[PDB]
């Protein structure tokens, strides 16, 4: 009836990653792949993990060719990185 | 009644106040989202562009607003992170 599933251990393709750092560094042209690792490895900055998120977001909310199998892994990543906030203030 | 019960997101009390404060905020940057657009959302998202405006105003809470009460950041995150969820079946 209901599936639970951690998102911290949940696969996450290579082309999605891309795809969503190739949407960021456009979007963000100083956002670059070095930063992105960093906030993969540790949100360091809120307005910097504030950018990351909203382009995410935007993925998730605007983009009508977001292939379908990437909307479960981008809500996580979502959901997973939104929780350093509780300790990364401004 | 409504000051005295406590609501929980993840089972992490989420003051009344923190809600009151979000739903001020949104409203204040977009007047057209009212307070029974705010409580649908609560209910069950079902735009995804309302409910991005809504993510947005939560996040901007916790990434630029200096302001914020300390005891605010754990529920509201908690509320980023579990309305960000619907974004799953929710789709543009």
């Amino acid at each position: 009836s209901n599936i639970v599933l951690t998102c911290k251990d949940l696969p996450i393709p290579i082309d999605l990653l891309s795809l969503f750092f190739d949407i960021l560094n456009e979007r963000h042209p100083s956002f670059d792949e070095h930063m992105f690792l960093q906030m993969i490895r540790k949100p360091d900055d809120p307005e910097n993990l504030s950018v990351f998120l909203k382009s995410a977001i935007w993925m998730l909310s605007h983009k009508r060719d977001l292939p379908g199998h990437y909307r479960l892994p981008l809500t996580c990543l979502v959901s997973t990185y939104s929780e350093y906030f509780v300790e990364l203030k401004p």
